[PDB]
């Protein structure tokens, strides 16, 4: 067994539960994108650990979070690699489920660095079977994963939507603070299903596109983003944060006058996984007892640092690396 | 340790050594090929076991061959997956080498079923570091893999060419019967490098294009294949087989009159890996004491069975499938 084992007394029960995706990233660097019918060699290849779920768990785990990942992977080597990698990044793997009927989820990513273009084919694989009925059957109807001690849940939109929504609703009903980062952007049928569940979301933390999709409010800038916040409160969300890339974020705590904190000015080299860094860092800081604004200010700093180098998860900071005054 | 362990007395020593490639095939089925900058989902996914080296070993191993694979893969789970798959298909893995510095070799394959088109990006990864110098370092200058009792070596052209050529030369100097299937097709500088080594090749088994490239004879058919055999004999190759797809094969044993055997009349569904099936099966039959012609006739029948099913290694026959008198 690679996975962690729980105690019978819950001595290692997490502060933060992440219920979401784990994908291996198969990154092939190419001189040109393949034409239809073309066979080519890569110039090089990089194996990386992705999935927004894992990314967010790892962001928090790297900062020292008491975080556990709930997901589905294969019984294959990729699954075993991911389970070990999560542990090496401070993420508990006791509720990583494995199926022998599917490969671990992955992305096949082609990168032309010359052109700075990508082509990406997502293969959710095992992830497709990460259903509410399975989750229930494996967790005694969420009992095993939603202990009284649990403070935060993080979900994204990269597993079957009913798993995300049902989990959020259950967690909320037990007084867990629920965090929903609706990424990747919900499709129209997804928006419809999400909206009735927004009263069970403590913190909705979208980007500009996703805020637009949910609210109808076209978000391009601060003023419009504030408008989207109001719309999201009206849909029943308690706390709202909208990330704005290089423009930082806006937020409102429990309906207070919103605030804008602009981005840290840095040299962006690779912004892949920056949002996931922000979300995971944000929840870590809240678990350490900071309020929403204090958390988001520090999350904003961690994500800025992440965009200054390549590597996705590898670009996420550890505490010793951070400039004084972040932790 | 997933790999086999060799004995000190060498009681499990193989008849057939395959020194070549192991590639995982990561196949994403798509409704359309991605355009530059596009992120999309697959409609389904399949993980296959490929690489011409492994394919040829598994074709032999399926028939019961005492075969061993010499190759390099990662310390990654992908590498462990291949090592187990090889064992399950009757291939000894004691001289599989593993590197922590490279991923396991793979191909990233996009298939549009509707349009019957593919895009393939080959990522040799670990394979690119499977050098003569590394091989020698790990095998005490080949002594560990070229035991007295060794009857056959099979090589292809899917690892660094110096590794292939040096291995052939060494094996041949020890009285091993060396088999060289120059696939994929040699490039012009590879042809130049190969020709001086052809006297160390017991059995050169190219397809029509490869034979053309090596000899300068334009090979399209039986009569031009026969001409190519002569040119190959002139370059110092003892035994020649040229495979002709649906038209079967031609051969000459040790300068005897050339023979043509036509292809079996089957409904070709998927010919992927049929050549590898031919070559691997051929050498198994020779290890059982069939002469070249007898062995090639039976290889031709195995390869025929293989084209009647999808899935490359999945299409390679077991002994129960073969008509009377083949085994
Ligand atoms: N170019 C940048 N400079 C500084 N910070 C950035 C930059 N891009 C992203 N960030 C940080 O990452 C957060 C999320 O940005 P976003 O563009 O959504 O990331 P992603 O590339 O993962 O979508 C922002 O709120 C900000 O804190
Ligand atoms: N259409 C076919 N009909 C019968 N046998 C075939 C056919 N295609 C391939 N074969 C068998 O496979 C061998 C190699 O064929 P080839 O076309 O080189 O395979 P590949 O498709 O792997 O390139 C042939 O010598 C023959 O025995
Ligand atoms: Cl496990
Ligand atoms: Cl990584
Ligand atoms: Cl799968
Ligand atoms: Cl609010
Ligand atoms: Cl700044
Ligand atoms: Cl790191
Ligand atoms: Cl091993
Ligand atoms: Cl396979
Ligand atoms: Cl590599
Ligand atoms: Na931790
Ligand atoms: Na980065
Ligand atoms: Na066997
Ligand atoms: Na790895
Ligand atoms: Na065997
Ligand atoms: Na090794
Ligand atoms: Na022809
Ligand atoms: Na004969
Ligand atoms: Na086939």
């Amino acid at each position: 067994r690679a996975r962690n084992v729980r105690s019978h007394t819950g001595e290692y029960a997490p502060d933060i539960l992440v219920v979401g995706s784990c994908f291996l990233d198969y990154v092939g660097y190419v001189d040109h994108m393949p034409q239809v019918g073309e066979t080519m060699h890569s110039v090089s290849f990089h194996k990386g650990f992705g999935g927004k779920g894992a990314n967010q768990a790892v962001a928090a785990g790297r900062l020292g979070a008491k975080v556990a990942m709930v997901s589905m992977v294969g019984t294959d080597g990729d699954g075993s690699d991911y389970i070990k990698e999560l542990e090496r990044n401070g993420v508990d793997t006791a509720y990583m489920f494995r199926t022998g009927k599917s490969s671990t989820g992955l992305a096949m990513i082609l990168v032309d660095t010359k052109s700075s273009n990508n082509e990406i084919v997502i293969c959710p694989n095992a992830t497709n079977h990460f259903t509410p009925e399975l989750l229930r059957a494996q967790t005694n109807n969420y009992e095993r994963i939603l202990h009284t001690g649990l403070k935060y849940l993080i979900c994204q939109n990269e597993i079957p939507l009913p798993t995300t929504l049902d989990t959020i609703k259950e967690a909320h009903s037990r007084g867990v603070y629920t965090v929903f980062n609706s990424a990747p952007a919900p499709k129209p049928a997804e928006v419809e299903q999400i909206k009735p569940f927004l009263p069970y979301v403590s913190l909705f933390c979208p980007n500009e596109v996703e805020a637009t999709l949910i609210t109808g409010v076209k978000v391009t800038d601060t003023e419009s983003a504030f408008s989207a916040i109001k719309a999201l409160q009206q849909l029943g969300v308690r706390d709202v944060v909208i990330t704005l890339g290089a423009a930082g974020f806006v937020l409102s705590e429990n309906g207070a006058e919103p605030v804008h904190v602009t981005g840290k000015h840095v040299k962006a080299v690779d912004t892949t996984g920056a949002g996931d860094c922000f979300v995971g860092s944000m929840v870590y800081f809240m678990s350490r007892g900071r309020n929403l604004l204090e958390a988001c200010k520090r999350a904003n700093e961690c994500a800025a640092i992440s965009v200054t180098r390549k590597g996705t998860q590898l670009s996420y900071p550890h505490p010793s690396e951070l400039p004084a005054g972040v932790m």
